[PDB]
């Protein structure tokens, strides 16, 4: 066979369930018989067929339909391979979900993916949009030569036993069929050719992670454009884990980011890039003794033009499913101070208390002890530093190997070898920066107010809110949520984010993932639109700062899942059809993440007074994308411009297929007159 292009076609409809033909180009003997080789294809799906096979190539006759080599995509997004000779002979197969997509502002777009069987290097590499999706090593190497009684070459579907399977609707831009296995650079910029949107924070970036999640985006009142998101190191697994929180800012209305720092970090574990398996064992496998931080709100004081960061905080190998029932406080002379159990003493002696100044004391003595605390609350011994061996992670088949390294870092209360630590239970941690980010204050761990017979108290991750008129304008804001006496929660803060005070929104003990975000009504009253346990999404409205909460009522009209999914609902500064308007972000499906949707709720004025005073009209909804498109976790904010910024999840976060995938945290930009239809 010819080195080079075997065949290429250009511009091929193919409607749906037909396939097309490509036994009569000059080089189908030759991509009949490849030994290796790479495919490139730029399509566009018009079907919703579960199922569409891009290229194939096999045996089409009775009884043979388990013999053929086909490139797929799923409505889903998902894209991948199947070479295949029966099962008794070989069945070699690669995927990556959320890979490829479908519609992007209202019209079907074009994708670029590639496909390379490397005879060589004994290794299959997929491409798409310009990322290298997945890697498959085989010591038996296979492709189209092996396969046994090969018979065709077709676009848009597989034949199987005479028939079209996988049946593809839409267009094949182009396709070139390589002899040779090309270079994944090559194929990085063949493929990167359709992109859409932007990323802000990327594997490879210097936060030194492979994977995001939990988006957080807001507009300053200066119009700088800032971001926060998990930087999850180990596969995108939830806490108990470790994670970091990376921060990025925008001063050209969102076109640009600069270099992400990491204003939330803990070095018990180091921090590096690793691809975390996804085969059926590893890929449940999480790191077990790294603290973390997780879940990140911003918010800022227009007054003061301070912004802040919340995060969980969460100790050596603790996660909201294991953290212990406990404040982590203990009070002594009235005040409550952080709990530290010496090393040495039994598993839960917590003896003794970080006071004034980080200085611990022996509580039985009540005497100081010749350790201290910094700001950071990493550990002093009669004013040395101590210590620690950072922790490297490594798999040894499906095994997470946690080992020490040389690498010496400051020990801090938190980490699993200190020789005094923390109660395990969750912690919420923030800190200030009134430089935009270039510089942030010490670690404030304000949870001192975390009920004592809660399990865990956490954010609502996304954005504050501060009110801006009325009896309470000035208040800032956050969302929690809790295992505790109350499941949905606040705390806020009336002196610009010095002290800040707990509020239990209800009285419900279940413990639900009660995520929510809140918005101003015109007079300052507010309504926090929230996830639960049910099939909706519910709403609370405070007619007093935030001090007391309706009881929860549904939100007609928007579906979601049993489970639920965190939403983004924010406050829009100009009227939309003349009447103040919010706008929410949201997947829409009844079961799985997926078919996100944005939609713009009116704001009405019933004139009742109270919790009813306000009524609000979702009277658009606008889908980002083909219904069985992932789209978990998001945050909205409202740039400099007219326009409306999007960070989100593009794939299911809910799914345990979906697990430890790369690039998936997107951000676009929509104008009010793409979101309500007017294009």
């Amino acid at each position: 066979i010819p080195e080079g292009i075997l065949m290429e076609k250009n511009n091929v409809d193919i409607a749906e369930g037909q396939g097309y033909s490509l036994d009569q180009e000059a080089g189908a003997k030759y991509v009949k018989a490849m030994t290796q080789g790479t495919i490139i294809l730029s399509y566009k799906s018009t079907s919703e067929n579960g199922i569409q096979s891009l290229f194939s190539v096999g045996n089409s006759t009775a009884g043979n339909q388990d013999r053929h080599f086909h490139i797929y995509i799923t409505n889903s997004g998902g894209i991948g391979i199947e070479l295949r000779n029966t099962d008794g002979v070989f069945n070699y197969t690669l995927d990556r979900p959320a890979s490829v997509r479908a519609l992007y502002k209202g019209e079907r777009v074009f994708n670029t993916v590639a496909l390379k069987a490397d005879a060589a290097n004994k290794q299959c590499r997929l491409f798409a949009n310009g990322e290298l999706l997945a890697t498959l090593d085989k010591d038996a190497f296979k492709f189209i030569s092996d396969i046994t009684g090969v018979d065709n070459v077709t676009l848009g579907g597989t034949k199987r036993q005479g028939k079209i399977a996988y049946p593809f609707g839409g267009t094949i831009g182009d396709i070139k069929v390589y002899s040779n296995a090309l270079s994944d650079e090559e194929l990085i910029q063949a493929t990167g050719v359709t992109t859409y949107g932007e990323n802000i924070f990327y594997a490879g970036d210097v936060t030194e992670s492979n994977y995001f999640r939990i988006p957080s985006l807001l507009t300053l009142s200066t119009g700088t454009v800032i971001s926060a998101a998990d930087a999850r190191y180990g596969g995108t697994h939830d806490s108990k884990s470790k994670i970091n929180i990376a921060f990025a800012k925008s001063t050209d209305g969102g076109n640009t980011w600069s270099e992400p720092t990491l204003p939330l970090k803990f070095d018990d574990y180091i921090a590096k890039n690793i691809d975390w398996p996804r085969d059926s064992v590893g890929k449940n496998v999480q790191i077990q003794g790294s603290a973390s931080y997780i879940d990140p709100v911003l918010l800022e004081d227009k007054l003061t033009k301070r912004i802040f960061l919340f995060a969980d905080l969460m100790p050596a190998g603790i996660g909201s499913s294991n953290a212990s029932v406990g404040s982590g406080f203990k009070e002594v002379n009235g005040k409550k101070y952080l709990k530290l159990r010496w090393h040495k003493d039994a598993g839960r002696a917590y003896d003794y208390t970080i006071r004034e100044k980080g200085v611990i004391y022996n509580d039985a003595t009540n005497q100081p002890t010749e350790f201290r605390v910094d700001g950071e609350y990493n550990l002093y011994q009669h004013d040395t530093n101590l210590t620690c061996k950072q922790y490297d992670y490594n798999f040894s088949g499906n095994n997470l190997i946690e080992s020490k390294t040389d690498v010496d870092v400051n020990m801090n209360i938190f980490y699993k070898n200190s020789v005094f630590k923390a109660f395990p239970t969750n912690y919420l941690a923030m800190r200030y920066s009134d430089d935009e980010g270039a510089s942030w204050s010490d670690l404030d761990i304000v949870s001192s107010f975390k009920p004592e017979v809660s399990k865990f108290l956490v954010v609502g991750p996304g954005i504050g809110k501060q009110i801006s008129t009325g009896e309470n304008a000035g208040r800032l804001l956050v969302p929690l949520y809790s295992k505790s006496s109350a499941e949905l929660g606040f705390m806020y803060s009336d002196d610009h984010g010095d002290n800040w005070t707990y509020v239990e929104a209800d009285n419900l003990t279940g413990g639900a993932t009660a995520e929510a975000q809140i918005v101003e009504m015109p007079d300052g009253s507010l309504k926090t639109y929230l996830r639960t346990g049910s099939n909706c999404i519910a709403e609370v409205t405070s007619i007093d700062g935030g001090e007391t909460w309706s009881d929860r009522v549904p939100l007609q009209g928007i579906s979601t899942t049993s489970y639920g999914t965190q939403l983004s609902v924010i406050n829009y500064s100009q009227p939309i059809d003349g009447k103040p308007a919010i706008i929410l972000s949201s997947p829409n499906a009844t079961n799985g993440r997926k078919n996100g949707k944005i939609w713009i709720g009116l704001v009405n004025d019933t004139g009742n007074t109270g919790i009813d005073k306000y009524s609000v009209e979702w009277k658009y909804s606008y889908a980002v994308d083909t219904p069985q498109m992932g789209y978990s976790y998001s945050c909205l904010a409202e740039l400099p411009d007219g326009q409306v910024g999007l960070l989100y999840e593009k794939y299911d976060s809910w799914s345990r297929n979906e697990l430890h995938l790369k690039d998936i945290l997107k951000f676009e930009k929509y104008s009010i007159s793409e979101l309500t239809g007017q294009a």
